[PDB]
């Protein structure tokens, strides 16, 4: 359920591969200039009871054409079914100075889906 | 450099390779929680940061799952890199488990963790 | 506009009012028994560029009936518009030990109207 | 316990008083220009098996001088004993407009001490 294309509200877009042995591989875009890497994992073999599928994946926003110097992680589950679904809450981190450190994260959600 | 083997406060042992590319990939040993031994982690940082000595964004996540447990659930550290006399990641965390839709309200645990090179 | 009667995705209902100098008051239910007081702030003289009014507020878990030993904190804003509604994000903290310390808070986020 | 003066590591202090009711008020101070009011509530009836006591707070950024349009949650437990503290984990969130809303709240942690 989990490989294939995903999208969010704002636009967002994402292709995932999950791998056998619990590997997330793809790409998130907005065309070249707006693509990046991403890498994660998943749980290969959830619960039966009904319960959603545990997943976590990473960007770090740099490319060969700009550099933001900060990174995304999403922590979340996918929700199969005729709305399949990915449930995700995020963390944005920039580098700053020590100074800045306090302000160096913001927090949010994001929820993706196949259409 | 990041590569290396780092600590946490509460003695969990993380050991990285950083890639040429911006990959990390290792190993992570957990000290708290339904853990057992070690489990792939893979993440991504900034291979170019500002040279105005600001710190060095990065991020990885780690699935509960190896050949002894599996704890269905996955987390998420995003943070940076200090470097310096004494060099340590600075990091917040989002764990998520799997759960029915009743109880996804509670289904994410969020925290902060500190890593240095040398052991507690 | 933020005094009145609120309601969540989940069925949970809040009643507030807000005062001249940035008080939030009231209480949360979801029975009496299930009643509980709420305090917090609001910023009592926002932008008027089109931004939205920030605010916060607090409930503990006691009331004369019950205890379950924790707090929630919900952190957002108030936007008017053909939907008037409050945007949150919530952390809830719950008494443990200290070896159990690094898994006593959740994450999450709500969001309530007037309907 | 809780009642009192407490001091983070960046400079800030607080002061605060716990009313039998479960009602935490105060002031927290970044000059007068940097005092600001708080409030709160906390479990005014805790465990007594060594699990710390529930509390949470707000302050919106607000005075008679400035405004930055914005409030701060603290969501945490203290900790009595010789080394008595207060451990949270915090959201602050900023007045932006809808095309903005996804980077209007940062996360943190802090921990306060009695000096």
């Amino acid at each position: 359920g989990i490989t294939g294309t995903w999208y969010n509200q704002l636009g967002s877009t994402f292709i995932v591969t999950a791998g056998a042995d619990g590997a997330l591989t793809g790409t998130y875009e907005s065309n070249a200039e707006s693509r990046y890497v991403l890498t994660g994992r998943y749980d290969s073999a959830p619960a039966t009871d009904g319960s959603g599928t545990a997943l976590g994946w990473t960007v770090a926003w740099k490319n060969n054409y700009r550099n933001a110097h900060s990174a995304t992680t999403w922590s979340g589950q996918y929700v199969g079914g005729a709305e399949a679904r990915i449930n995700t809450q995020w963390l944005l981190t920039s580098g700053t100075t020590e100074a800045n450190a306090w302000k160096s994260t913001l927090v949010g959600h994001d929820t993706f889906t196949k259409v």
